[PDB]
């Protein structure tokens, strides 16, 4: 299956990029597995803030990434 050492890995290197807790905490809850919908369609979902928003995006495209080069 998917290499989830490596996941955690690159989660935890996008999350020490931004610089506050909360969009930390979005990137982690847009790193975790949904397999109904893409990152686009997860997204656009969240409301919280633009900077939860840049991150759950982009931790959510890490993270489908590694899953699909599995």
């Amino acid at each position: 299956g998917a290499n989830l050492h490596l996941l955690r890995q690159k989660i935890e290197e996008q999350a020490a990029k931004y610089k506050h807790s909360v969009p930390k905490k979005c990137c982690y809850d847009g790193a975790r597995v949904n397999f109904y919908e893409t990152c686009e369609e997860r997204v656009a979902r969240v409301t919280i803030g633009p900077l939860c928003i840049r991150a759950f995006n982009e931790c959510c495209t890490i993270a489908n990434k590694i899953r699909k080069e599995s």
